[PDB]
């Protein structure tokens, strides 16, 4: 996998993050996270959802580095959202809202598994730890 630099252009929600790619601008979901959705058809605003998109929003938005990371499976949702780990300054995003208990590992979509037992592995920690969502 490698990692390329990109730019943030605007947080959208715990798990998509619009970001400048290669000179175009571009959606991106967060790959194997599962988050209590800001973002539905007609809700309330999911349980840590807001936090979950705060904490995202933080950690882009005060990085001044920003990187993608595609992993070896299909690059695109069937929305046009490109799936990928993102870094600031070095942290992967997917993980730590996974660490923080602000997310779920999600089911593993079409064989971009790479990191996988690694997100696992925060999960369980966060679950030990009885952090938000596991509280």
């Amino acid at each position: 996998l490698h990692k390329e630099p990109a730019t943030l252009i605007k947080a959208i929600d715990g798990d998509t993050v619009k970001l400048m790619y290669k000179g175009q601008p571009m959606t991106f979901r967060l790959l194997l996270v599962d988050i209590p959705e800001t973002k539905h058809p007609k809700k309330g605003v999911e349980k840590y959802g807001p936090e979950a998109s705060a904490f995202t929003k933080k950690m882009v938005e005060n990085a001044k580095k920003i990187e993608v990371e595609f992993d070896k499976g299909q690059r695109t949702d069937k929305y046009g959202r490109g799936l990928a780990y993102i870094y600031a300054d070095g942290k992967m995003v997917n993980e730590a809202l996974v660490r923080q208990g602000l997310a779920k590992v999600a089911y593993v979509y079409k064989g971009n598994n790479t990191h996988e037992q690694l997100l696992r592995k925060a999960e369980a920690q966060a679950k030990k730890e009885k952090l938000n969502i596991w509280s």
